């Protein structure tokens, strides 16, 4: 078919990028994160909606690989804080080793530039991202080694509320949107150069977040609200503030949130959702989020990560350009991780103060003059 | 002097790199790791043995800086444990804002290519260490993560015993030197290319690991225990052992550790612990570890980091030799750091499995049968 070829043409002219895919916590569940000698099935999984042979066949670009742990369980909250913390470690071990033991397949990504080496090279632009503020346990130190690590962007909140903000599935509501931390941290995440996720995040929350950041935020997989209302999809209010914003909606493929009935649910559907939001808010800030590996099962037409090319092909027999396929595939995600390290560049460049944790007092009165006291004898030799 | 003229062109020719300093614990103590508006102090100190004016008054040409933070003391053995890796979390972070924040006179490296460029430039190499495999929280994922964030260096122990080895100054002995976990640790160490030191920990452990490890190995910080009888310091079967392995001794400041009366330690029994370490096991296994800011008061002629050129004038009017000389200021321990890399080179191109971590099962048979149905569905397709 022709519209097949030009699928295939533009698949191979720029990267599709995905929004969200949670195979690193399928290889947590079914390796324990253990894949020595496990390329057999890392290529060809038993499990899951994702594995490495499927993900050359669908001509996939890049992917943001979602270094997620759940929300913590246990009673004692100081150690479910902590515990969350120390998997979020060995989430992104996982996801680095998984990257170096396969360098033909996958490429570390960071940024614009290395996305497009890593698509020039033939390979898979790799980069992360965290699904919750519960994953740094109230540190704001930790999130910026977590960006040191090559952590690209941040969901806000899971399906749980933190500290920061209120996550959309979980009632009743905690701060009510944004907390007074929430919002000094919206600063911290644009000076830093981590890109927003207000996906999982309920609908004031990213009313307070869209009008605050100084940078461009994404839904990392998120679906429309006027055509399936749910908590997780974005209102007619919040997507005119993503315009204002310069932010990219990438469209979900969860069923729960394309349809009222689940098994209803169709590759024609996710199109759909993508009109819907082009139309309205333009084709530049429109995305592809598939969260694949975050579900059971997938729509009839994307059932795993080897159909993006039928989502391609779909958007084209609708009428939308070429052009803007391309943007909806990965030219506008790329351009906000661009203009968030931008932003963050000049920011930085301006000596903006960074956020600091509280921490505990170290040394008591008496150490602190015993300290003074001997720097003094050193000044008088 | 012609001797102080021959001092400051060796210090300028090639870098004096010291083995462990721990002014960024004296941040934390001090500042609490928030360094906004802070230079005034950061280049005049009120407290400590370091800061960056005397940092170059001193000469010094690179710098291992310690990310210590203290051995858990919580009742609660999971929350005092992870509690120490949040805290290294914050040590590194202030540590890489440390570097980042005066970029004229401190420069990252994590290498010998790097040392030397930092040196080219006129700055003090800035490289990472941590003082115990406490700080870890059992977790050899968030130890690859470490050495991904720029930490060279790993003290197997502090002044507690952990679960891979046994510090030297807590008895009853836990291990007897290394458990089981702490050999294949060592595998690890090696395969990732992770700098082993030897400070701190029992004397049988330090027989043990300089046996087992396939590259070589530091004290970032220990002295002669034939000069002076103490268990932190290195003893004649420990120093023959380091001399197979091809490692370095980086020769300690503190007073407890040269001298009986801590109050008659000099500067001409640091100079005595070099020459006896350079006679016995050669001059290219021996180097400089102050620890710095690990102490109250320093030995007399060593109060602080502005004293370094006395030291390498000392070491000059003793007879040791100018090439000696250079080995023992920096030469010796980029040999180590440039081995500890080719060993790790040479072991992940051979294809060493890694080391993983213990981990839970997320799923029970219920969720996994689920999976694998929803799977042989989708290849029916
Ligand atoms: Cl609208
Ligand atoms: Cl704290
Ligand atoms: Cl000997
Ligand atoms: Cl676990
Ligand atoms: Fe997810
Ligand atoms: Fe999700
Ligand atoms: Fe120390
Ligand atoms: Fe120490």
């Amino acid at each position: 078919s022709p519209i097949e070829e030009q699928a295939t043409r533009l698949l191979k002219e720029v990267p599709l990028i995905d929004g969200h895919n949670d195979f690193p916590y399928m290889i947590r569940g079914w390796f324990r994160n253990d894949i020595n000698g496990q390329d057999a099935h890392l290529y060809d999984m038993p499990i899951g909606q994702t594995d490495l042979q499927r993900l050359q066949k669908g001509l996939l670009g890049g992917q943001f690989w979602s270094a997620f742990v759940p929300c913590p369980k246990n009673p004692d909250k100081e150690v479910g804080s902590l515990e969350a913390l120390r998997q979020t470690l060995q989430q992104l071990d996982v996801i680095h080793r998984l990257i170096e033991r396969h360098p033909t397949i996958l490429q570390f990504a960071d940024s614009a530039a290395s996305i497009w080496s890593s698509f020039r090279a033939g390979r898979v632009a790799s980069l992360i991202g965290i699904e919750g503020l519960h994953q740094i346990a109230d540190s704001v130190s930790a999130l910026r080694m977590l960006h040191r690590l090559g952590v690209r962007y941040v969901t806000l909140t899971h399906n749980c509320h933190n500290a920061f903000a209120d996550a959309a599935t979980v009632s009743p509501e905690l701060h009510g949107g944004l907390s007074r931390k929430g919002e000094r941290l919206i600063r911290e995440l644009n000076r830093m150069g981590m890109m927003i996720d207000l996906s999982h995040t309920s609908h004031e929350a990213q009313t307070q977040a869209l009008r605050l950041s100084r940078a461009p935020v994404i839904y990392s997989h998120s679906s429309i609200y006027s055509l399936r209302a749910h908590a997780r999809n974005v209102t007619d209010e919040n997507l005119h503030l993503l315009h204002r914003n310069r932010g990219v909606v990438m469209i979900c493929f969860l069923r729960e949130l394309l349809a009222s009935e689940a098994d209803q649910a169709t590759l024609a559907h996710v199109i759909d959702h993508i009109i819907y939001a082009g139309t309205r808010i333009g084709y530049e800030h429109v995305g592809i989020g598939s969260d694949f590996d975050g579900m059971l099962r997938g729509p009839d037409g994307l059932h795993d990560v080897s159909c993006y090319p039928a989502l391609v092909a779909g958007l084209l027999e609708r009428g939308v350009s070429e052009e803007d396929v391309k943007r909806v595939m990965g030219l506008n995600v790329i351009r906000v991780l661009e203009e968030v390290e931008r932003v963050a560049a000049e920011l930085q460049g301006a000596g903006e103060e960074c956020l600091c944790d509280e921490l505990d007092e170290v040394w008591n009165e008496d150490i602190k003059e015993q300290l003074t006291r001997e720097r003094e004898r050193v000044r008088k030799l």
